[PDB]
RNA sequence: GGGAUACCAUGUUCAAGUGAACGUGGUAUCUC
């Protein structure tokens, strides 16, 4: 595993649909020779669970995916919400 | 000359589960 196309597929192809929405945040102190990237995978609800922090920018991206992916029986469930979900708000 | 972050213009391709990333041209610091 670890690696993008398997994450980018898992969290925006098996997750995220019309509703919700989750973001990717990255925030660090890049610095000439020690550079450093962390990115906070949220969703709307204010979930916080892909924090990847890497190196540069690029395992930064690929890390906080693969963070996530780590909790597949959560993208599921996510999944399952996504599907569950009434289609509509209040 | 090898490499990396940052930025701007723009394109390829990978997977083939389906959706996205890097590359590349040049400027610049730094580094080896």
């Amino acid at each position: 595993g670890s690696l993008d196309m398997n994450a980018k597929r898992q969290l925006y192809s098996l997750i995220g649909y019309a509703s919700l929405r989750l973001h990717y945040v990255t925030v660090k102190k890049p610095t000439a020779v020690d550079p450093n990237s962390i990115v906070e995978c949220r969703v709307g609800d204010g979930t916080v669970l892909g924090t990847g922090v890497g190196r540069n920018i690029k395992i930064a991206g690929i890390r906080a995916a693969e963070n996530a992916l780590r909790d597949k029986k959560m993208l599921d469930f996510y999944a399952k919400q996504r599907a569950a979900i009434p289609r509509s708000e209040s």
